[PDB]
């Protein structure tokens, strides 16, 4: 039956006026021009690749001297009286209340022992990569007739008569990855596998981050112990922070670099530098009558956006249910796509039936004022919907 | 010489009959029918993709609820009793025996300390991923003849008149990644890139494991102090269960979807409906004589399994000796496969000389009832061998 | 304008006199020859992949047993004696001085606490993957013109009249991958996702590393405990060594293995022996004056090194400051490359201007003998910059 998921073309060889075939940077244009006999002229673009990645903000990843201090005082019960270290933006503390041969002299009382963190500064902010897409603009202008289309890695784009394809293993950023940036954004970050997420711990990548809805405090997981002249308290943990623990070793961890990035709440947006990331890039020019466009059909598509479910901002995804009429067609295999006013985010091959049908699509990323709604090709429902905070908190 | 590891053809374009060159969605079929002139009928089916991961089997995740008790009885000794919480599944256990001060009233000792867990709650199962492959079926008809092979990723068929070649960076998931599903496996799974192994502590992921062999308990890596009334157990450690650590951030970690899963003791295999990931197709007709299979060869193997050394099951794999005999050519570049009664697991590309050889491969997967055999095409060996079992148990 | 970026051609398929289109093993070599009409000879010869890993040396893993002695003498102070463990590679001592009740017998003192490590075996070496690059050796054959070149995986080879283009999703190893070797390369490594680096516990994959500047000891993050006869020491920590706690579970890991590799200080050679590795092959043999190279300028490009920043051996990099005069053209876009003796390490694709421009290639791997320069082609700046150590130190 009717299908327009292929993208390509059916061509007689015999019957191509021009074939390119080359592999090109993903940090580099091209640019051809040759006059088509008959003269017409032919106009070939191809821009850089864009990287866009979704990704979850994780705030200020934060630099700190660990401390420790004893307060001993003779008076009633421990709570009474509070601590220094309480003005600290993280603090830990054990009180050793009504227990024992430890008393100093002049009391015949409380021992407060108390870990803290301060001098605390902003090393760098950190991202955790949601989704991961590869873009590149085309535009193809035979004689009279342009077209420009943002063609996705590893897709095709077919016009009345050229076909351009592009063929690509580039991934080297991979998602739930975390990018650290010790710098403005054009000076690189550096990617971090390990990353504390379920059980941060002082000393641990990620140890203390300074987020917008205030600090996130690493745990100590170290012991006390009431050391007994006037008590001392000791701790036996780790002292050191993790961003000198990481410093000590940088050089062990990859980077990447943007060059002119752009970046918003849940996105971040660049072209790589590396040249050696190479695509293969293929066009066809073919003009006979015998070039068929795969992706032509006489179908239509009516979208609904029935409900949603899961969350924005989320590695996990959204749950979106579209009703999808299909007419004109006994038969329509397509793909629907979870799109906003910014993008799409996630797409569903299905086999539509004449009438109604239910299709869900599974979108990862978007924004708190994302309005996700079914979408085919450049059509989309009316109506969108909001989705889910995600659950993204410590549980410290 | 002669070789068949070179899946392709030899054409000259201009004798082609049609070539088609389109990228698809993994998620979706395509069909194509055209009539060729002399009419003569001719269908190119191409299914959808299916991947196929070989799994090493965790069994269920578990929350629990952490417990301390005290007991304290003024009896001699501290085995001559035991204790309620040695009930328990999962419990460690500290005995302060002999020690001083301390003594409560009306006892002129034991003071026995336990931490454990209750409210078990299986909250999923886990799998990680040893090997991943995916196969699409593709069928041919030319006239009267029909073909018909799964082609794996990356891989041509090639027929009497006509070439198929599919080419995709189709890799979502990862060797070594671990899935859980919190549901059926309808429902989706989580990749998790950390998850417990070689040292499991309550709060790490995976930290409780219900497995057949029983249950797998995590230590406890906190410390205990006895507190001096009658004394009191203190320990200074993590309370909170690692998944209640993962639920808190879930939103964090990657979700996958699946399509109409199927699964086995050390297999699971299913369709991704997501439509984004797309690989290139390329079809090329061509009748003439000029049209030469690249694999073609009048040489003969023969297979015999000498020997195995390694594990089913892991992602380590086994080594099969194999003994090729090879005939009717003075050498034969090919390769050679580990395969079992349901698919292979890994190939080895040899040289081979007039006469025998010995050639060794690398497979992964299989399990406790695979006889893996040394293969060439679709020619086995008579006789298989069984593998080792996988070291795959915590220390504890 | 001008540009080189693109390794491709332009054809009439009508004009081609041979068209290869194949997948073909990483492991495999290929060979082809045919008469081409006029007889002219026809080679085209295509060799084995060879894998090129820049790696961090991180020296012997080592297995160890764990050991806790007490020392109580009468003496005074602690320090004035010394320790029998102190001669060992790696202890770790908590001294219990001038504290209080606990003291034995013939005593009216100073209680030393030592864990420390002994049977130290080295179990395997161990690499951190820098950066991966896959090449093979192509050579080609027309009458009596002759060229060979070593491809990049996803790049082609562009001649007078052929074209050779390569197009493989190769990629089982990752940067910033750890490799273990229990035997001689020979006998393959394991791929360890998991490996120590900022914060390296006894128990910890890699927690005791022997490296060529002496040991690496890992901390002990158990908690000590003085029990009162002569005081007795008690740690609550992991005993059990990180390569017993691996070896327990080995099967869990990824294993890859190695056909005659080559090693240096800095990089690992081999050929991957996994036939299931297939790439895409296509040659194209068209010799009519349509057969356009795309990548052909009449642009010339001179080369000074300016400066540089950053380290070798590092998965961070360096950055390599270019001064590249353009001649010949108004502009060229080109690939910039920053290499040494032995090969190249990055390069970077800019838009040059009619004279001197300023150009930034990030690097990485080398060695500290490496004199880095900037490259475009075969063709080099003259002098060449030394770059930093790179900062692989735990912290301790
Ligand atoms: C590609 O990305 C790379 C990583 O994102 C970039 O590397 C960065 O390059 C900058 C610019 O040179 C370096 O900054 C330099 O730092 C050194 C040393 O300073 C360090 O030590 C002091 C003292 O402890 C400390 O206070 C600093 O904060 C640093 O930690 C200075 O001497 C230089 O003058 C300059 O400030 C970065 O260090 C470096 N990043 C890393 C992780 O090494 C690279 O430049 C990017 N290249 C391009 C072309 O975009
Ligand atoms: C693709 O895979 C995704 C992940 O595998 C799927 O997401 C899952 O979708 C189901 C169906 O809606 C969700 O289940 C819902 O859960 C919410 C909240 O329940 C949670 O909280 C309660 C109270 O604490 C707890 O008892 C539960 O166990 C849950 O933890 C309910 O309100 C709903 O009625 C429904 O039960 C899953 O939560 C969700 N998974 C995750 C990880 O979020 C997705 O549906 C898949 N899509 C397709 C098309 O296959
Ligand atoms: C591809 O790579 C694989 C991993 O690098 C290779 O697997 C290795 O193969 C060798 C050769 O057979 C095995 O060595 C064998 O070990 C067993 C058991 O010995 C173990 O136990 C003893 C006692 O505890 C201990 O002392 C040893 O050190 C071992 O830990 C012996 O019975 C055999 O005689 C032989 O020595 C390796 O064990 C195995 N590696 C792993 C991780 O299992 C594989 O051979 C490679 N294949 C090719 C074709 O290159």
């Amino acid at each position: 039956g009717w299908s327009d998921t292929a993208h390509g073309v059916g061509e007689i060889p015999m019957k191509t006026d021009l074939e390119l075939d080359f592999s090109l940077p993903s940090s580099s244009s091209y640019s051809y021009r040759r006059k088509l006999t008959n003269s017409i002229p032919f106009h070939f673009q191809m821009e850089k690749q864009v990287i866009h990645a979704e990704i979850q903000p994780l705030g200020h990843w934060m630099d700190a001297t660990f401390n420790i201090k004893t307060a001993f005082h003779c008076y009633g019960a421990c709570q009474k009286y509070s601590y220094p270290w309480q003005t600290s933006k993280c603090f830990f503390e054990k009180d050793y209340q009504y227990e024992t041969g430890c008393n100093p002299g002049d009391c015949p009382g409380c021992t407060a022992c108390g870990v803290y963190l301060d001098k605390l500064k902003s090393v760098g902010k950190a991202y955790k990569i949601i989704s991961l897409k590869y873009t590149r603009k085309v535009c193809i202008q035979l004689g009279t007739e342009q077209t420009c289309k943002h063609i996705d890695a590893n897709d095709c784009l077919v016009t009345p008569s050229v076909k351009v394809c592009i063929v690509g293993t580039v991934s080297k950023l991979q998602p739930s990855d975390t990018l650290l940036f010790l710098g403005p954004l054009e000076q690189g970050g550096i990617i971090l596998k390990q990353w504390c997420t379920t059980s941060c711990a002082f000393g641990d990548p990620g140890d203390i981050m300074s987020t917008p809805s205030g600090m996130r405090c690493p745990e100590h997981t170290g012991s006390f112990r009431k050391i007994c002249t006037t008590p001392v308290c000791e701790y036996q943990g780790n002292t050191i922070s993790g961003y000198k623990r990481m410093m000590a070793t940088k050089d062990s961890f990859q980077s990447f670099n943007l060059t002119e990035p752009h970046i918003t709440t849940n996105k971040l947006e660049w072209i790589d530098p590396d040249g050696n990331t190479r695509d293969h890039v293929n066009l066809v020019l073919n003009r006979d009558v015998s070039f068929q466009d795969l992706s032509d059909n006489p179908c239509k598509v009516d979208l609904h956006t029935q409900a949603i479910e899961g969350a924005w901002g989320s590695g996990v995804g959204f749950t979106l249910t579209c009703t999808v009429g299909l007419t004109e067609c006994p038969s329509f295999m397509t793909s629907i796509k979870a799109c906003d006013l910014a993008m799409c985010y996630g797409s569903t091959v299905t086999n539509l039936a004449r009438g109604s049908n239910t299709v869900k699509v599974v979108g990862k990323g978007g924004h708190s004022g994302s309005s996700f709604k079914c979408c085919h090709d450049t059509d989309c429902s009316s109506e969108g919907l909001l989705a889910s905070a995600p659950h993204l908190e410590r549980v410290t």
